[PDB]
């Protein structure tokens, strides 16, 4: 037993944890900034977590272990003067103009400035902001006028992906963060997954904006603007409207999008059922052809970049089905004109994604046919939240509406796509029906669900056993390969997601305060919205989606053949 006194209050504890962890568990206030993902800024620690341990002096609570007989003061004058000084030094390298800033309503640094009444010794007012901003990437942007050099992005990149594509750099004698050799991130091994943005306390890292594309399209009278959101958006945008976590706001998003002036409200979960139509068909074909095995999913652009940059020999093993976003986009410029009379040229398709890598995918040169882009604009969950707020839409009090059904209906298989294992389960529900020409009632594949780094399961399909694997996060893909786990058995189908937890924890998602992250399992609570929708949907197999069956019946023909093979596919050769 340990006896520790914190602010004159006696505590007896069995545990071996840090002063910060103990404080956060016992309602004692200690501020923190550089500590995230169980690591602080080792080199150049922020010291916002300073507490006083009588006898030792000022220590950083985020990495100092509680000890028997320890007497801590978290709020003495010397502690507060030290913390206020460190925030003041950060204010000296921070362009403190919150009014137009994209983190204005949820900035961790603004909260610390208010809390300690910190003031810069000299206001940082850079005249030329172009020497601090890098907007060269199709997915990420850097604004160094806001960077605290707290290292949270560098640690999050290393942990979540193990690429270390985000680095500390010495530009002209001074420390900055950026890509290798200060290149555009797109030209390096970076996966453009945006986990560095998610880890940033301030507006120093952002998504590459597609808001002007959307604004101009809605204002162009001859353009018919389609919008379709990703699985994960309905499970998370409510967080930015003070609704809490795990709230299903699908119906509110549909109404908000109509109020924003979009001409047709569709859903990328329709595109998810399309990807399963093509990919489950392709899996049954590889089974019949005795290979090539394994087949990997090709729907995560972060993973496609990881395969192109680190494992190019695996590219021919990736599924030729386009991702839900791109397969939806292809059909929006071809099928959707045939059932509406719209000129293909006038259809402008916008998606809402939990992801920054999806902007890169949408802008890949060959993701078009006959000069028409599959996808014209991709805005993140955060960008749509700002669009709703700028338009003064009372999101939390909106009435529910439904999507327009032709490319808006989705099955429960499409609904779970945003969670790790979702694509795998959805694909198996169709591939087993397809391969043994039946309609099976047992459709839940709980063995591929959950937050484990690497998951596997043996599935019997048409009286033969097959091995599937789900790789949860880019660092776990590297582990799977480098450890030789890939060679313990013959894998036949492997799902790979670059973000830990799947797309519900994507790089374009709502930022979450580090205090709420320790209290709430964000990956499980966001994913639960999607599994609950599946549980309550009438159709739970992709091939039973009524709107999709008539789309293939009337326009595409059979999946994986003819017109479907001809335009709904994409294969990478580098
Ligand atoms: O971003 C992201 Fe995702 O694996 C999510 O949510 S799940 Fe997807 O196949 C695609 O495209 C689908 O459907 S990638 C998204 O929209
Ligand atoms: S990053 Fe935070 S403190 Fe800095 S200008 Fe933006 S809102 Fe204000
Ligand atoms: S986008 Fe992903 S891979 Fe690139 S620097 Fe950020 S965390 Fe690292
Ligand atoms: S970009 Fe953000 S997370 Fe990275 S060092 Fe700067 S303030 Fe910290
Ligand atoms: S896991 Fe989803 S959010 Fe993350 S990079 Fe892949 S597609 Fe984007
Ligand atoms: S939060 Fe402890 S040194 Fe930064």
């Amino acid at each position: 037993m340990k006896t520790i006194i914190i602010n004159g209050v006696q505590f007896n504890t069995d545990e071996d944890t840090t002063i910060l962890k103990f404080a956060r568990d016992n309602n004692i206030d200690i501020s923190a900034l550089c500590f995230l993902n169980n690591c602080n800024n080792d080199i150049n620690k922020c010291e916002i977590c300073t507490v006083e341990v009588e006898g030792t002096g000022l220590v950083t609570a985020c990495d100092t272990l509680i000890e028997d007989g320890m007497i801590i003061n978290t709020n003495s004058d010397a502690v507060n003067e030290k913390i206020k000084s460190r925030i003041s030094q950060l204010l000296d390298i921070h362009e403190f103009k919150c009014g137009p800033c994209n983190r204005r309503e949820n900035c961790e640094f603004l909260k610390l400035v208010i809390k300690y009444k910190a003031r810069a010794s000299k206001p940082f007012l850079p005249k030329d902001k172009t020497e601090y901003v890098d907007e060269r990437s199709k997915s990420l942007t850097v604004d160094r006028t806001k960077c605290l050099l707290c290292g949270r992005c560098v640690n999050a990149c290393g942990k979540n992906t193990e690429t270390y594509a985000m680095k500390f750099l010495n530009k002209n004698g001074k420390t900055i963060i950026g890509a290798e050799d200060e290149k555009c991130f797109d030209d390096t091994n970076c996966l453009l997954c945006g986990q560095c943005i998610i880890a940033c306390p301030v507006a120093a890292l952002s998504e590459k904006s597609h808001m002007d594309r959307v604004k101009n399209a809605l204002n162009a009278p001859e353009k018919h603007v389609i919008v379709a959101m990703a699985p994960s958006v309905r499970a998370s945008i409510g967080e930015l409207f003070n609704m809490g976590f795990g709230v299903d706001v699908t119906g509110k998003i549909y109404t908000a999008l109509r109020q924003l002036g979009f001409d047709k409200i569709f859903d990328i979960n329709f595109g998810a059922d399309m990807t399963i139509m093509e990919e489950a068909t392709e899996l049954v074909q590889r089974i019949e052809n005795n290979g090539p095995f394994p087949m990997f999913t090709s729907c995560c652009p972060g993973w496609v970049r990881q395969a192109e940059n680190y494992y190019p020999e695996l590219l021919n093993n990736l599924s030729s089905a386009k991702s839900p976003q791109q397969i939806f986009g292809t059909a929006s410029k071809t099928y959707y004109p045939s059932i509406s009379g719209l000129d293909p040229k006038n259809v402008f398709t916008v998606t809402v994604m939990p992801c920054t890598s999806k902007k890169f995918e949408a802008d890949r040169p060959q993701m078009e046919k006959d000069g028409l882009r599959d996808i014209d604009a991709v805005i993140t969950t955060r960008e749509l939240a700002k669009m709703i707020k700028d338009a003064k839409i009372p999101f939390a009090k909106l009435e529910d509406s439904e999507a327009d059904p032709a490319m808006g209906e989705y099955s429960g298989a499409g609904a779970i796509f945003g969670a790790t294992g979702g694509v795998m389960e959805a694909a198996l529900r169709s591939a087993k029906d397809f391969a043994e020409n039946a309609e099976l009632e047992d459709i839940e594949y709980k063995q591929v669900r959950g937050l484990n780094g690497i998951k596997e399961a043996e599935v019997e399909i048409n009286n033969n056993k097959y091995n599937v694997a789900v790789i949860n996060g880019a660092s776990n893909l590297f582990k799977f390969m480098k450890s030789g786990m890939i060679n313990e058995k013959q894998y036949h189908f492997i799902e790979v997601m670059a973000c830990h937890g799947g797309c519900v924890n994507g790089g374009g998602q709502p930022h979450v305060n580090p205090k709420d992250l320790e209290k709430v399992d964000i990956k499980k609570v966001r994913a639960s919205v999607l599994y609950n929708q599946d549980e309550h949907l009438s159709k739970r197999k992709s091939h039973e989606n009524t709107a999709l069956v008539k789309m293939y019946q009337n326009y595409f023909g059979k999946p994986g053949e003819g017109r479907a093979h001809e335009i709904l596919h994409f294969k990478y050769k580098k």
